[PDB]
């Protein structure tokens, strides 16, 4: 009732925030096409935001759009992330393709970033497709990395004295037993900055030689991405460079019945 | 301040509901963990929760967890999204890799569920690196799609006569022009539900073959998953199968200096 409406409202407000922060601007329409609301809602929804912070934006008669001022400073965390709006259109139509990969487990990621933020000691069983039996494992992290739909920890390895990166859904058993020294200034791979030069593709034709280098907004057929050194294979995967270990589990099944399927796409 | 105070209390109090949805229960020591809170204001949480809805859970003594119960329905829309756990680690230590692909456009996003609600036609200037020069294309469309990171419409082509989908970044410029029938009925792909069977890859061994089909769950080296026809093909890039014209155009980007960036990888 009243609950689901401050609760619908508030998304609204952070499109909002997001839109300021991202775009610049926004426009009343965009709230009423995004949100099915009535042209007056979507007064009221810009009044609210209004209040919480009274020069985030303001109203340009010519254009009529809302723009962020100089000194917008974004009134949610959420409207940090690029992919909040991902996250808005999905909760507020919209289908999904079945997702085959296991589910994320909050207990495993709570002690994950418990250890990460008291910088202390983890016990876990790994588990993966390139040593089935798995192994305990004793490990001290420093930070947990999305990369787009996966998860993986990065983390001190103390049998093998190394940093590494371990997937999520491969840990089955994670348990906080002990506090450690920092030691994030020692993993010399997350710390180096990688400057990643991308052209386009040789091979394309002129055409779609222009129109990449148009939508990635090159100068000169080029493009810069800043990548720490323990990320670039993540970095590459997005290319399709590589192709192993640390791809989804899901790659390793096969259809039962791979020429009926076919048969089915158009 | 205290407003930045109730917004991350009711991103704990959505983590409390997405857990009850999910996983059937949550752990004081979750809040705590996963949120860094004192074990006071974890309590503050559980009972603000219990207010919004008191009988969502019932709290279980000789486990020390509180338990969805038999009436439980969820408070929030969020919940209903099994990523939404994702979003609330991304908002709420975490490092993510750069995304190389375009950024979703709210504008073209709101028009077109503008005419999904509204059955409405749009017309759109969709450009691929299939064909560059891209044309003006008449659409209604009945259907907004995720697939993990890629959104794409399900559309009707008009001069074409058939159903089709669209990927969100190709779509440069969408505007919406008139109101039109409702055709969702006539697109038999869409209806059409396919019984996808999955096996373990043929060639693991034994031990991998049974670790893959304890991880899916799997009866008889079995897994069931219902798809839409027009679906399929997204199900399929999953397990690797295809590779081509509806995958990002990252893709077809390359290296400047692929020597001397994979020497930097370890």
């Amino acid at each position: 009732g009243r609950q689901g409406a401050r609760w619908g409202q508030e998304r609204r407000l952070e499109f909002i925030d997001y839109r300021l922060r991202w775009d610049g601007q926004i426009n009343r329409s965009s709230l009423t096409d995004f949100f099915g609301i009535s042209v007056p809602q979507a007064s009221l929804d810009i009044t609210e935001y209004a209040k919480l912070a009274e020069s985030n934006l303001e109203y340009d008669t010519r254009a009529r759009v809302y723009r962020a001022t100089e000194s917008f400073k974004a009134v949610f965390p959420s409207s940090a992330v690029e992919r909040y709006l991902d996250d808005l259109l999905r909760v507020a139509p919209v289908a999904a393709v079945p997702k085959l990969g296991r589910r994320l487990n909050a207990d495993i990621v709570g002690v994950i970033l418990r250890a990460i933020r008291e910088t202390g000691f983890i016990e876990v069983f790994y588990q993966s497709l390139t040593d089935p039996e798995g192994g305990e494992r004793m490990l001290s992290p420093h930070a947990l990395v999305h990369d787009g739909n996966r998860w993986h920890v990065r983390a001190y390895c103390h049998k093998r004295k190394a940093f590494r990166d371990f997937s999520l859904t491969r840990i089955k058993c994670c348990k906080y037993v002990g506090q450690d020294r920092d030691r994030a200034d020692e993993d010399y791979a997350w710390n180096t900055m990688v400057n990643v030069v991308l052209t386009p593709h040789p091979g394309l034709t002129p055409a779609q030689r222009k129109l990449i280098e148009n939508d990635f907004l090159m100068e000169g057929g080029e493009m810069h991405v800043e990548c720490r050194r323990a990320l670039l294979l993540y970095l590459l995967f997005q290319l399709n460079l590589n192709e192993a270990d640390q791809r989804p589990e899901v790659i390793q099944l096969a259809l039962k019945n791979r020429d009926e399927i076919k048969d089915l796409i158009q």
